């Protein structure tokens, strides 16, 4: 078996339990999977069903589901040792604008 | 009295109970608004790795770990201020985060 390190706009399952922490909940992963890899951490944004309209929000959409990244909310976690599963994906389109806002908060 | 909202490139003391000391990224506006920083953790023993970038001054020396940017909530945690970081520090710190997270 070979586990799976979390790369750049992937979307994750992650293992939050220590406000807007919770978990098991979803992140949008930011940092790329050559890092990731070697330090076993990895920089990424929550993830909510509920959409408040928050100015830093970001949404995404897809099947039957609709759901919105926190921007300003970027955590370095240890993926391996919180233990994550692949949720699946995001169009570049949506991960463009969450680093958008990122810098907009940033740099 | 009013309280003290933390401002970017201000070094504050926070304790993580998930003390320590963090350069703070996220403006005061918005620091404020959100009761909410963005900042990465700082230590004294520094060890060669890429993502430090060195905080120096007085007799003290010490490094921010560049590529732990958290997002924590200071009113909670109850952050304080202990300094303030030089720009030439805040940039070299933003501009690592960058190649962490940069654009594409």
């Amino acid at each position: 078996v070979s586990r799976y390190v979390p790369d750049m706009g992937d979307l994750i399952w992650v293992d939050f339990d220590p406000s807007e922490q919770a978990g098991h909940r979803p992140a949008v992963v930011l940092s790329p999977f050559m890092y990731n890899n070697k330090t076993g951490m990895c920089l990424c944004v929550p993830c909510t069903t509920q959409s408040k309209g928050y100015p830093f929000e970001v949404v995404l959409s897809g099947q039957e589901r609709d759901g919105v990244a926190l921007a300003d909310q970027v955590k370095s976690i240890a993926w391996r040792a919180r233990g994550a599963t692949k949720k699946g994906t995001v169009a570049p389109e949506e991960l463009q604008l969450i680093k958008a806002k990122i810098n907009v908060l940033i740099g």
